[PDB]
């Protein structure tokens, strides 16, 4: 029973979902059919961090088809899709997640993907959010020799990449993998786009038509939050402390607003700055009853939920509490302050998750093959292979490119098989 | 008479015009309330090849605030508006610009800029497409020595200046100001939003609802272009050679499609791509009666406008024709194949021409002072100037920024006052 799952017989309620998924995820089952053969990733023993959903089961079942061995724990406690765990746990591969963990659970989770029967050891770390990286960096130092890099999910682990490698406490290569143009532009953007409402609903039930709803932050995440409540009918609001993604917001006719200003008007609050404390206690007192607030960034101290333990919590269902103040006044808190489209709803559908995972699978294929020319610091996957994550995308969604001919490549010159765009190119 | 436009007698009309854009123009006014008395600029001899339009207008005359001498020239035929140019005349500016230039007199115009009374010459070149940066550089070898940089506006000039880089031939500095963020991602696409609309009404009238419209190429341009007509009901199709861009423009719900393909289907096509004969004989042969062509990127051939010359032209009004096939059958072409926004209406509006403008002038002045710390390459301003023209547009239109704390800079690795984003950021 090398495995930790909440209930085993929801294997095959898993493996049906996943079925299903692999026909949303094209860049994956791609890779499949290009590299099962060969095994590139024979040799590789990866530790991965990362959200143990039903689209992060058919990353790990592309990884053990390339010749990996692995084991898994979640990155949130309350991201995992128990199914799906189940499923993984049934094909014999090592998970240690389930959905409403506690702090002390967490961290054993993580920690039993770092050894293995027969003295298996991690040689790569797949991360989202950098507590993985952490734990190896701070404590398991002499596992940290092994390690050939490790790839990041989320922005706000490449942040903390940045961070160690300021300072030199950063001991391996790590790849970014967020800041591909075919994971920054379309998960955080379009992914949210549809699972911030998502959570919302499943949550609330809370009409958004004619609402006010404030995005705390506009960068990928927050723009794509904007477009999902503005879809819908929402009065959307938007906080900058950026003056040019500010300038994006009131440019698509969002008004540009502090919460110091606006706390009393607002119906609905998200915060996705990867900031701390962007929404306080005075803030959460100023606000109407029945108020609803949650984080789609990585951690749980957008919102001070500290601030809130003076008062009496009203759980109404798992992840959906009330908060009452003295004089009888509600608001709302989804999911403890943590990530609200993974722990209230099932985080991002397929088809982008399969954009954001294929960069993954390349990355630990190009740490495992050469990391040895690597130095210890954060990079990114050349254009080229950006460009074939979006090749590999394009039949699934039905979407035909037109072939540039010799003269229109050297008109704009380009190779007509790309890359198509020098590399400060942001589109 | 150190000038030539239409028509002086309308510089009062220019005048009024200028009056209001200034109020819409808070980059260029707060640079003349900044500089005007320590005149950084006094000593720079700026000739200009830039659309001479009510907004260019606000351009020079802030240049000249900061102590610039400038000799001007507009950088497309159909782009000048008479006006416009008649109130620069009649402060004494020399420029040499009206709208509806034959191919010899645009050229005798640049020519004009390039040297002045008293045995004036230019030290420093402004440029919106290359062709200047290629008079000098080919026909006026011995100005080379004298001029310290170029600093250039649009996407096709800075991959002319790319290509020159590429060969050893650039022999200045050269400011690429169309990768500023507060260019690229505002004008190139907010301003097209709303002046692709314009230059197609104004010539044909056309409704948009209902219609089917191809876009050839999904970058900034085409992305604004997109966005324009969708608004007003039309159905968008999408053509794309670079597959992140083709995958965008499918998740924003276009159909990615190759006009080879879809020909017959069409009543609207609009070039965006920057490329040489996207649109071809066979394809015009295959369009319904009364198909209206335009192209909004730099340059006449994205349409094969020389297939065209084997038919009958019938002129309906300036700028709007009809090309008559031997069946009767018709397409109408706008502005002979030019920049349909700035060739049959008056391009991008007063405020995001600000942004753009307000790059200029950073741009001229950087290159002015420390011109000699730079190579003969192609470079962006910093970001910190990129973050001040964003800064200085906020105020408006209404925006307010939330000012991070300390514990909030701190805790994503930034400065209170900025820069807020690595360099590597796409916005
Ligand atoms: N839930 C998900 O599925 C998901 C997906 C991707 C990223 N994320 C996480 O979401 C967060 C945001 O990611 P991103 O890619 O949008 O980052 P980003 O850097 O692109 O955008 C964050 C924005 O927040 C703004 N900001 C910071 N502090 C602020 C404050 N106090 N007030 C107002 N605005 C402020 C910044 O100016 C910036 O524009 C990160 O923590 C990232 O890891 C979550
Ligand atoms: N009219 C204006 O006011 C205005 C403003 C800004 C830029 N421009 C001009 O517009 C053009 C486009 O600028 P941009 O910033 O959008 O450039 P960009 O590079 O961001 O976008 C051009 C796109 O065209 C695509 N493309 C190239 N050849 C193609 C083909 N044969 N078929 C289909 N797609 C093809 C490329 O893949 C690319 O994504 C340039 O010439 C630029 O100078 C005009
Ligand atoms: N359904 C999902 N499965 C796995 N990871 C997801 C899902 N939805 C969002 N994420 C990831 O969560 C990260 C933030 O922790 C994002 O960068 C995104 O890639
Ligand atoms: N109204 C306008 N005045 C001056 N330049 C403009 C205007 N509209 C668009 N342009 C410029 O035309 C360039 C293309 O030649 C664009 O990069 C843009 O900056």
């Amino acid at each position: 029973q090398d495995y930790k799952v909440a209930e085993i017989s929801l294997a095959d309620w898993g493996r049906k979902e996943i079925a299903i998924a692999e026909t949303e995820m094209p860049g994956l089952m791609a890779l499949r059919e290009e590299f099962s053969a060969k095994k590139p990733l024979q040799g590789a023993r990866i530790a991965g961090c990362l959200h143990m959903t039903i689209q992060t089961a058919v990353l790990i079942e592309t990884l053990v088809a390339l010749g990996a061995e692995v084991r898994w724990s979640s990155c949130n406690i309350f991201s995992t899709q128990d199914h799906a765990a189940s499923a993984i746990a049934a094909k014999g591969i090592p998970v240690f997640a389930w959905k409403g963990e506690t702090e002390e659970e967490y961290w054993w989770c993580v920690e039993q993907t770092l050894s293995g029967p027969n003295g298996w050891t991690p040689n790569l770390l797949l991360d989202d959010g950098g507590d993985l990286t952490q734990v190896v960096h701070q404590k398991h130092p002499k596992l940290l020799t092994a390690i050939k890099g490790v790839s990041e999910e989320t922005t706000t682990g490449v942040a903390r990449l940045y961070e160690m490698a300021k300072h030199g406490q950063l001991k391996i290569p790590a790849i970014n993998v967020n800041n591909a143009v075919t994971k920054s532009k379309f998960d955080n953007l379009y992914g949210c786009r549809e699972s911030l409402l998502d959570g919302l609903k499943r949550a609330t039930d809370v009409m958004i038509a004619g609402k006010v709803a404030l995005i705390l932050g506009y960068g990928d995440v927050g723009k794509g939050c904007a477009q999902a409540l503005r879809g819908q009918g929402a009065t959307v609001l938007v906080a900058e402390a950026d003056p040019i993604c500010a300038l994006q917001a009131a440019m698509e006719g969002y008004r540009v607003v502090t919460l110091d200003d606006v706390a009393e008007q607002v119906d609905i609050v998200v915060t996705a700055a990867g900031n701390y404390h962007v929404v306080t206690h005075d803030h959460m007192k100023r606000m109407r009853n029945q108020a609803i607030l949650c984080n789609i960034g990585h951690f749980d101290s957008e919102i001070d939920i500290q601030s809130l333990k003076q008062y009496q919590w009203e759980n109404i269902k798992p992840q959906v509490d009330h908060v009452i103040f003295p004089d009888g006044k509600r608001i709302i808190i989804l999911a403890e302050g943590r990530l609200v489209n993974l722990g209230c709803a099932t985080g991002h559908p397929s088809f982008v998750m399969s954009a954001s995972f294929t960069n993954q699978v390349l990355a630990q294929i190009e740490l495992f093959q050469n990391s040895s020319q690597y130095q210890n610091q954060v990079y990114v996957l050349p254009k080229v292979l950006d460009e074939k994550v979006a090749r590999l995308h394009l039949g699934r969604i039905g979407a035909k490119l037109t072939q540039l001919s010799n003269e229109q490549a050297d008109y704009i010159g380009v190779d007509k098989n790309g890359p198509y765009k020098p590399d400060h190119y942001r589109y």
